[PDB]
């Protein structure tokens, strides 16, 4: 209930929000059905437009007039936008040259530079090239301030979940809006954009900028504008708010436009219809910036234009019907679209089984247009797992396509036609799904290109920028300090919480009964001291190039060194943490030698008790081994040898093998040849409750039979060269350049639909599905890497969140 006969008068778009039955003037009122019986008449006024005309300048204020064009409007703060320019003879502001802005220019009473976010939904990133003839407000900011060719949004790319991130810097996962809509089990209530359920809180986790600004004592204007207030009049309240007394006024503001994408969604993301709402945009934000120059502002404001996700073409002929797979479809519900969640429809049905969900849906139609994945096996670089609310059968969708649960859901009589022709919500890393980052002034850098890099990120910068502390996030704080001119975040690298133990020999041969076998019994003091100086660490310069990575828990491990690789053996997960080596472009492959097939060695340094041992390899009928360093790359025969070393090996299934070597074998050295030599760190990963964070030992669910050997859920490799390739990796004199993988660890190649094939047609596929950054592998192994380079922390902080796409241009 609201009792809607109080009134508006001297409250329109009020700040503070009042409580129930009272009735509200906020810009938000609309959406609750709470509005004042004068809202429309006093807040929402319309009269004579938005555009002062010659015939208006000097006007008796009239205060029935949408805008002002009278002498006292300025004083007033609510003169049209165009208003110094009609009457007062001023340039809009698109026509001034531009500036640099060195410092803000800021009217007195003015502790900090407001921020103002201009939102766009499903503004794609090649808008801003294509479009860029008729956005000419757009392009100056983007040319005069500090851009990115384009800005990458969260999985899935969907308005809700990314609008939150770029509030919070919280993946969906853990800020809890995870689609535009949801069923959380645990309250029994479902999330949908249309209705009510979406206001309540408990759906809202993490703390959004507007809350942090509060509690730091900073002031906020309201973020979200009912959707029937016109753009032109969402602006004016924004000036407005900016005209407050000192103590009154807001030092944040968002602004939000439902275009381009409500035209996308019907025209396509190229449509010629889509023309009119990118000159309409344009427009708006030329309103916004001649409003700020006639209040003296526009040196002062910082200003983030910032998109949510792009759009791509997809009509409903192109969707697949989970009818033509499933003889069960009735007993499942499906979270549909450019995405899909399966779940059972009743908890009561005992036959339902995702095991068998799973299985009809793999590989099942030559050209199948999306991909099932139980949760935990979706790339981990989505992070998409973690959360109650995300069903544990997960569809990913093939960009340009939808799946649906039967036919019947998409089409509508009587002709069965749909007219959509746009969508989004498919992978984030998908060239149609990226969107727009523009910041202009005083604190962002002037005419400035920066790399792409992730939504996750703004939230620390906007924080930045209004002198708050932020929240704890996903964000790596620091990594965009590049696009900052001050107000940079100086973090110092984490302390390493455990130290090494350097192990000298300290066991004979037999004090070792681990079951395994070698032929190398086969037989000098010239060489025998070069031997030893490489197990004391005399390569570890060349295998070992930005410092060994630090360990920020506490464990126990050894470093060991050999000729060709560097490696952190963990005593309580026995087998490496981490193994560093360098192959050279001039570095050349070799195969196992038959002598030593199945050759495993035990390593004197290491004892026995805190090994691995090959009996429980051959009693697990499952489970097969492969090596963190690679037999294929060592550096000579005798070298080789210290590849067969029981610290270097590590549990892999028979169809994982098939992918690692592939890797090992090939890869390494293709990227050898192409990147002028690399160097590569290897690992396993433990993440069995799909939480994006290193798993303690009492979290592993998987072991070798009988023995105490843990199995990886997944592995990765950090893969790094010069950026200047006419340099070689091991001698960089400048920027690095890095790739890096976190491939899951499973027993069949399910995934890969042409895995009967020779592994050149599937393998290098697969890696690039499971692409990561850095900072991913850090979160998942509790290890910080680069800690010792001649670069800017802040630069390796921007490299360990680089992401390698492999999407063209
Ligand atoms: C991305 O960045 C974020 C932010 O930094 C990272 O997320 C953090 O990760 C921490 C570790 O997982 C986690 O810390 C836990 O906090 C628990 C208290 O949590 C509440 O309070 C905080 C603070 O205000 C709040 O943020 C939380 O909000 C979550 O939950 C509500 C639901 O109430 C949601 O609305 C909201 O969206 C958010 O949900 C997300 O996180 C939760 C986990 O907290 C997930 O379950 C959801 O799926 C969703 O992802 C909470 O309201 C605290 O209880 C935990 O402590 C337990 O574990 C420690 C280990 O140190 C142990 O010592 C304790 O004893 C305790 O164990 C006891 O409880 C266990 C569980 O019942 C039980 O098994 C034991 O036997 C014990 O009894 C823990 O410290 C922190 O909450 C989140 N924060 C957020 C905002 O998500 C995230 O990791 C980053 N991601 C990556 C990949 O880096
Ligand atoms: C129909 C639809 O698809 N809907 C429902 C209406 C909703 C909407 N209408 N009017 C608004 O102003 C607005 N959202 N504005 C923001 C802006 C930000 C930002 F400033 F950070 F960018 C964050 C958020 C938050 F949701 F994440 F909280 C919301 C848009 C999604
Ligand atoms: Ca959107
Ligand atoms: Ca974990
Ligand atoms: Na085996
Ligand atoms: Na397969
Ligand atoms: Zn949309």
């Amino acid at each position: 209930w609201t009792a809607t006969s109080g009134s508006c008068k001297g409250r329109c778009f009020e700040l503070q929000e009042v409580g129930p039955p009272d009735c509200r003037c906020d810009n938000l009122c609309k959406s609750y059905s709470s509005c004042c019986h004068d809202f429309d008449e006093l807040c929402l006024k319309t009269a004579r437009g938005w555009e002062c005309t010659k015939d208006r300048c000097g006007e008796v204020r009239n205060e029935e007039n949408a805008c002002h064009c009278s002498e006292d409007c300025l004083s007033r703060g609510d003169c049209c936008t165009n208003y110094q320019v009609v009457c007062k003879g001023e340039s809009h502001w698109v026509d001034d040259d531009c500036e640099e802005i060195k410092v803000p220019e800021c009217p007195a009473g003015f502790v900090r530079p407001p921020l103002i976010i201009f939102s766009v939904d499903g503004f794609r990133a090649s808008y801003m090239k294509k479009g860029s003839k008729v956005m000419p407000n757009i392009e100056k900011l983007r040319s005069c301030g500090t851009h990115a060719p384009y800005m990458r949004p969260v999985y899935p790319t969907k308005t809700f979940p990314n609008l939150y991130t770029l509030a919070t810097g919280l993946y969906p996962e853990s800020h809890g809006i995870v689609g535009n809509s949801m069923y959380d089990p645990v309250f029994d209530a479902s999330f949908h954009l249309r209705g009510r359920e979406k206001f309540n809180h408990r759906w809202w986790g993490g703390q959004p900028l507007w809350i942090t600004a509060t509690k730091q004592g900073v002031r906020a204007g309201t973020f979200f504008w009912s959707v029937s207030i016109p753009h032109e009049r969402r602006i004016l309240t924004i000036l407005q708010w900016l005209s407050l007394p000192d103590n009154e006024r807001p030092s944040v503001y968002a602004f939000y436009s439902e275009q381009p994408d409500f035209s996308g969604h019907k025209y396509g993301p190229f449509g010629p219809e889509m023309t009119n709402p990118l000159r309409e945009i344009d427009k708006t934000v030329g309103q916004l910036m001649d409003g700020l120059k006639q209040l003296r502002l526009h040196r002062c404001v910082n200003v983030i234009f910032v998109g949510d996700h792009g759009m791509e073409d997809v009509t409903c002929d192109r969707t697949e019907f989970l009818s033509n797979y499933l003889t069960n479809v009735d007993d499942i519900t499906l979270v549909p679209g450019t995405l899909g969640r399966i779940r059972a429809k009743s908890i009561n049905n005992s036959k339902y089984d995702p095991k068998t969900i799973i299985a009809a849906l793999t590989c099942k139609k030559p050209d199948q247009h999306f991909k099932p994945y139980m949760k935990q096996h979706l790339p981990k670089r989505l992070h998409y797992a973690n959360n109650r609310r995300i069903e544990d059968i997960h569809l990913l969708v093939d960009r340009r396509w939808h799946v649906a649960r039967k036919p019947l859901d998409v089409y509508k009589k009587p002709s069965g036609k749909c007219f959509f022709q746009g969508d989004h919500g498919f992978d984030n890393k998908v060239n149609s799904m990226q969107t727009v980052f523009v910041g202009y002034g005083p604190t962002f850098k002037y005419r400035t290109k920066v790399p792409p890099f992730e939504n996750i990120e703004l939230y620390n910068v906007m924080c930045d920028l209004l002198g708050l502390k932020p929240a704890p996030n996903n964000g790596t704080h620091g990594s965009l300090n590049h696009l900052l001119r001050t107000n940079t975040f100086r973090p110092t690298m984490p302390d390493e919480v455990s130290r090494p133990n350097y192990p000298g020999i300290m066991y004979l041969q037999s004090e070792f009964d681990l079951g395994c076998t070698c032929d190398d019994k086969v037989e000098n003091k010239l060489e025998e001291l070069n031997k030893r100086l490489h197990t004391k660490g005399s390569t570890k310069e060349r295998h070992l190039l930005y410092g060994r990575p630090a360990v920020l828990y506490r464990t126990s491990y050894d470093i060991l060194y050999h000729t060709d690789f560097e490696s952190g053996y963990s005593e309580i997960f026995l087998m490496p943490l981490w193994t560093s080596y360098t192959i050279s472009k001039q570095a050349e492959v070799s195969s196992i030698p038959e002598h030593l097939t199945n050759c495993v060695r035990p390593d004197v340094r290491v004892s026995p008790g805190f090994s691995q041992n090959c009996l429980a390899y051959k009693n697990d009928k499952q489970m097969s081994y492969g090596f963190l360093f690679p037999p294929y790359l060592s550096s000579s025969p005798e070298a080789k040898y210290d590849a067969f070393l029981v610290t270097n090996m590590v549990p892999m299934y028979p169809a994982f093998k098939r992918v690692w070597a592939y890797f090992q074998r090939v890869l390494v050295k293709k990227y050898a040849s192409e990147r002028n030599g690399v160097n590569v760190i290897s690992g396993p990963i433990f993440d069995y409750n799909y939480d994006g964070l290193r798993d303690t030992e009492d979290e592993i669910k998987q072991y070798v039979e009988g023995s105490s050997i843990p199995v990886p859920t997944h592995y990765y490799s950090i893969i790094t060269s010069c950026l200047d390739f006419t340099q070689p990796a091991d001698k960089c004199d400048g920027p690095l350049s890095v790739s890096s993988f976190i491939l899951p660890h499973r027993p069949d190649n399910d995934e890969s639909c042409n895995s009967s094939e020779d592994e050149s047609k599937w393998v290098e596929e697969l890696m690039k599905m499971h692409t990561a950054r850095v900072r991913d592998i850090e979160h998942l192994t509790g290890l910080d890497f680069y800690r010792k380079t001649s670069r800017s922390y802040s630069e390796i902080l921007t490299l360990k969140t680089y992401l390698h796409t492999y999407e063209s241009e």
